[PDB]
């Protein structure tokens, strides 16, 4: 089966936790239970068209995905929990610095989250191979995938992802919130560069930047993970709860 969102309820502080783009809760369902030990409740919506066929992302818009994550911080609201840090990996990241300008927040986990909107090379690589991996898994046969994947068309979706990331970072100025920017040295995927740009053109008043010289992109799930962790939740200890 596929994932789906999860929502691990512990004490009142909270955190929203935000997948990249081809993602889903599965990237960070490892970082929700290291919370959960820790006394923090997590929920991880899913972006539309992720954890589904690769056809549902083109009928989608990024415009949709940030709207889901609003939802996820909505979601936490009415069940009760107002005080939320949101935390989000890859394009996650970036829809965390826009939801902190557009929610409150005590606090803002960015985790090799782009800078800008190149597509070319890597991301666009990544998606075509996350498509035909998933024709795979769905026990198609090689002359199938093959022709399928000759009418995978992602063009237009990369261009709306690189214009909602080239947006992201032109309000990178406008962030207030605390924050932890996390970033692995050696990103395949993204700049890594990018994170210097978020810790020094955020408005913070309070914030750590912490670099990982043994990770990957997906950097929740890979071999520093247990590093990681332990770093947000020192982040998170030093925020502003009621209780
Ligand atoms: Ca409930
Ligand atoms: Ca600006
Ligand atoms: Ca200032
Ligand atoms: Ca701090």
């Amino acid at each position: 089966k596929l994932p789906k969102p999860f929502f691990f309820e512990e004490g009142k502080r909270a955190v929203l936790l935000l997948h990249g783009f081809t993602g889903n809760s599965s990237d960070v369902r490892q970082l929700g239970r290291f919370l959960q030990k820790k006394g923090y409740t997590s929920y991880a919506p899913q972006y539309e068209g992720h954890a589904a066929p690769p056809d549902e992302i083109l009928k989608s818009s990024p415009f949709v995905w940030f709207k889901d994550a609003l939802d996820g911080y909505d979601y936490l609201v009415e069940q009760g929990y107002d005080e939320i840090v949101v935390a989000g990996l890859s394009l996650g990241g970036d829809f965390a610095l826009k939801l902190s300008l557009n929610r409150d927040v005590k606090g803002i986990v960015t985790m090799c989250a782009p800078m800008g909107g190149k597509t070319e090379g890597a991301i666009y690589e990544g998606f075509l191979e996350y498509a035909r991996n998933f024709k795979k898994y769905e026990g198609k046969d090689q002359e199938t995938i093959d022709n399928e994947m000759d009418h995978f068309k992602p063009t237009e979706t990369l261009k709306e992802l690189s214009e909602a990331l080239d947006t992201i970072k032109e309000q990178v100025d406008e962030v207030l919130d605390p924050i932890l920017v996390i970033q692995a040295e050696n990103d395949n995927m993204i700049d890594p560069q990018s994170a210097n740009y978020i810790y020094d053109h955020v408005d913070s008043d309070d914030k750590n930047i912490k670099w990982y010289s043994e990770s990957g992109h997906v950097i929740t799930i890979d071999k520093e993970k247990e590093q990681v962790f332990e770093d947000i939740y020192q982040f998170l200890e030093s925020l502003d709860w009621s209780e």
